[PDB]
């Protein structure tokens, strides 16, 4: 019923102009997690409208309103992999569209697929990684462990289940060819969010950046879509320091909850998921150096206007070294007590 009245307003009230959301809404400096969650479904419609997808693809407005709410409701509330993550990843896709001239690189339908994939790419995340699905012998591992990318296959399957819900198939007027294309793109893009997949294709991404993007090379299109999806997925690290500090809190809260579960199963968690071993500043520096910075360096190599993104990621990484000394207890704790020693 609450879904129903939210739908009624989303459908009949009109799509707010994107500029009314925030006067910096289309800037790389904007932090979409500042938007109240109650306003995010309308902001999705505003972005879809501003990218001209609603008109270009003649999306049915009741269907689209239903779809957007179904996707939002398809996220649970772990500390990090929740709807506000999917919303902020989608918003970064919109930023890429508005700032980087993606139409010189990608087909319209590929840009559309990228944005819809961003909305859907973590659907029904339970706050645990692929390794945990296998180790805990979850239903998801029973379905997909033999293919790999367990969670990402689930996210994709959830996206399809939403489309296959009556009243929610925003593509169902597409030609059979275009429908097959959209769903194939969604598969490839959502599966690209597995960082194991990123790490596997990284050399090919480097080689594409080295030789130069060839808009007539179908494999270049696929590679670029993967890179852009990863860039959206990690885009929290391209904001200022307070965003990255908070996002670190959320990720490690989620990780440490998984680690507590693995210990209860008699298994040794990864150091980064073990609240007794993980040293957050060094793990964040390592993640920035070895994963985040190279991704945004490739993005800048391909799109010079993305330079500020890489510079911000590098700065945030420098901040971690600067604050690391504060994880060492000087003097006495604030209570003047050493009772934590016992
Ligand atoms: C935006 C953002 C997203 C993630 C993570 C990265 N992920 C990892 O596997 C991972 C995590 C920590 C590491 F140190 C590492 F080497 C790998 C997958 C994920 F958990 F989904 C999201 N992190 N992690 C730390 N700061 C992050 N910032
Ligand atoms: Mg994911
Ligand atoms: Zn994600």
């Amino acid at each position: 019923s609450a879904m129903d009245d939210e739908y009624t307003k989303l459908l009949h009230d009109g799509i707010q102009p994107v500029a009314a959301i925030d006067s910096n809404f289309a800037s790389f400096t904007y932090t979409p997690r500042s938007l109240p969650e109650d306003d995010t479904s309308m902001a999705i419609l505003s972005m879809l409208q501003d990218m001209n997808f609603i008109n270009n693809y003649k999306i049915d407005c009741p269907t689209l309103a239903r779809f957007c709410l179904m996707v939002k409701k398809g996220y649970r509330d772990p500390p990090y992999h929740n709807w506000m993550h999917a919303f902020s990843v989608s918003h970064f896709c919109y930023l890429l569209y508005k700032n980087l001239e993606l139409t010189n690189y990608l087909e319209d339908i590929e840009i559309f697929a990228l944005f819809i994939s961003c909305m859907c790419h973590d659907l029904d995340h339970r706050g645990t990684n692929n390794s945990f699905q296998v180790a805990s012998k979850s239903v998801l591992a029973a379905l997909y462990s033999s293919e790999g990318s367990v969670m990402e296959r689930h996210h994709f399957a959830q996206a399809i289940a939403i489309l296959n819900t009556h009243g929610c198939n925003i593509f169902d007027h597409f030609s059979r060819k275009d429908y097959q294309r959209m769903l194939d793109l969604m598969r490839d893009i959502i599966l690209a969010t597995d960082l194991a997949h990123h790490l596997r294709i990284f050399k090919d991404l480097q080689k594409m950046a080295e030789v130069g993007y060839d808009r007539n090379n179908k494999q270049h299109h696929r590679l670029l879509l993967c890179l852009l999806m990863t860039s959206c997925d990690l885009s929290d690290q391209t904001k200022g320091w307070k965003t990255t500090r908070k996002i670190a809190e959320l990720i490690y809260k989620e990780f440490f909850s998984q680690g507590d579960l693995e210990k209860a199963m008699g298994n040794r968690p990864m150091e980064m998921m073990d609240r007794e071993k993980a040293y957050i500043p060094e793990l964040q520096i390592s993640f920035m150096e070895h994963i985040a910075m190279p991704i945004y360096k490739l993005l800048q190599d391909l799109f010079p206007k993305a330079a500020e993104l890489y510079e911000r990621v590098a700065s945030n990484r420098e901040h971690w070294t600067k604050v690391s000394h504060k994880f060492t207890i000087r003097g006495l704790p604030s209570n003047n007590s050493l009772d934590f020693l016992d």
